[PDB]
């Protein structure tokens, strides 16, 4: 992601030349540091877009981890129902 | 991804030809395609900021299970003073 | 992200001008455009990893809560293990 930040000012920097003394090589200069931008942007989205997978794998967790708290609160639930039953024995 | 990184390489392409033999309209076709592609890059941003929505809903459920398991671990610790103080009697 | 669409809507209507009468000054222009809408597409990116990092910190706090839906089965496990004892006995 610093990457990206420096690449973005290097751009600017060409930027700064062009619009001075403007020139076909400099306008050629600043569309191929464009590409190269985008290149990383396109990285930085792919690696984000992977990175996201995560999220699936969380939710999986979650909802797995709601089953087994509802188990174990049913079997509080009988066990106190139980104890209840079995006092009065 | 795969429309991003197409799209990507298109424009290494025209911009490989306008650094081959440079001119105007092929100048203003590269600008055209830059458009495109951060079109594209703008799409898929939205949807990873659209996707990212679930981030919050994980961190609301991951709270609800933690309260949940507080009171489970509450309600054992009450039933286990239960049968200590039962087995006295 | 709305900001990304207007700028990318900025560009398009720049794009419109360069096509409809090309000029140095327009492919200028529509250079400085570009960079500015890559400056705020990098931002977003910014934003999104720093917001990335809440996944981090979910799937910590559901490890958590997995160890603890296993220790609280354990206990109750146990604690049904001591009733079938004492009940019996
Ligand atoms: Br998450
Ligand atoms: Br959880």
């Amino acid at each position: 992601t610093e990457d990206l930040k420096y690449s973005l000012e290097r751009l600017r920097e060409i930027l700064e030349r062009l619009e001075e003394n403007p020139s076909e090589k400099q306008i050629v200069e600043a569309i191929r540091a464009i590409v190269e931008n985008n290149a990383q942007i396109v990285e930085a989205i792919r690696a984000i877009v992977e990175n996201n997978a995560q999220i699936v794998e969380n939710n999986r967790a979650i909802i797995e981890n709601n089953e087994a708290i509802g188990g174990g609160t049913k079997q509080l639930e009988e066990m106190k129902k139980q104890l209840k039953d079995l006092k009065r024995s």
